[PDB]
C-alpha cells in the first residue's frame, strides 16, 4: 500500500494513459478504493484495465461497479483469478445491464462463479448495449447455469459475439443445445482452452 500510493499519485499526473495492467499484484481494499477514485476522474481515458490475480473479493466488485458508473472510456476489464464469488458477479451485472454501459470485453476466468450467478449474467446478455466478449472459463457453472445463459444469448438484442465457457463436464443434451444456438446465431463463437476455435 505504501507502494500503491506512489503509483496513484503518478497516475494523477499521467496524460492519455489508455491501458493499466496490475495483474498478479495484490491490491488491498484500500488500494482498490484509490484506484476507483482514479477511474471516476473526468480526465481518465483508460480503455483497458487488468486486475487479474490481484486478491480481489466480492466487496471490491461493488466499488469497481460504482467507479464504472461515470466512466465512458473503459471498454475492457479483466477480473480473472480473483475469488469474486456469485455475490461479486451480481454487483458487476447491476452496472453492466445499464443502458449507459460502454464495456465491450469482460474476463471472469476462475472467479469462483456457480450457476447461482447465471440469471444475473443472462440479464446482462439480454440488455447490455455494449458487451461483445465474455470469458467464463474455469468456473463451475453446470447445465443449470449454462441453460440460464442460453436464455439471454437467445435474445435478439444480445450483442455478444464471443463466449468463453468450460463445456467438458456439461451433459450431451446441453452440448447439443449450445451447438444449436451456434447454428442459430452464427455471429457467436463459443470457445474454450480445449476448443480454441
Amino acid at each position: 500500500d505504501a507502494y500503491w500510493q506512489i503509483l496513484f499519485s503518478v497516475l494523477k499526473v499521467t496524460r492519455n494513459l489508455k491501458e493499466l495492467d496490475l495483474s498478479g499484484n495484490s491490491l488491498s481494499h484500500s488500494a482498490v478504493k484509490s484506484l476507483c477514485k482514479t477511474l471516476r476522474r473526468p480526465r481518465c481515458l483508460l480503455e483497458t484495465l487488468r486486475l487479474a490475480g490481484c486478491g480481489l473479493t466480492a466487496e471490491d466488485c461493488k466499488d469497481l461497479a460504482f467507479g464504472l458508473r461515470a466512466n465512458q472510456t473503459l471498454t475492457e476489464l479483466d477480473l480473472s483469478f480473483n475469488v469474486l464469488t456469485d455475490a461479486g458477479a451480481k454487483h458487476l451485472c447491476q452496472r453492466l445491464r445499464q443502458p449507459s454501459c460502454k464495456l465491450q470485453r469482460l474476463q471472469l476466468v476462475s472467479c469462483g462463479l456457480t450457476s447461482d450467478c447465471c440469471q444475473d449474467l443472462a440479464s446482462v446478455l439480454s440488455a447490455s448495449p455494449s458487451l461483445k466478449e465474455l470469458d467464463l472459463q474455469q468456473n463451475n457453472l453446470d447445465d443449470v447455469g449454462v441453460r440460464l445463459l442460453c436464455e439471454g444469448l437467445r435474445h435478439p438484442a444480445c450483442k455478444l459475439i464471443r463466449l468463453g465457457l468450460d463445456q467438458t463436464t456439461l451433459s450431451d443434451e446441453m452440448r447439443q443445445e449450445l451447438r444449436a444456438l451456434e447454428q442459430e446465431k452464427p455471429q457467436l463463437l463459443i470457445f474454450s482452452r480445449r476448443k480454441p476455435s
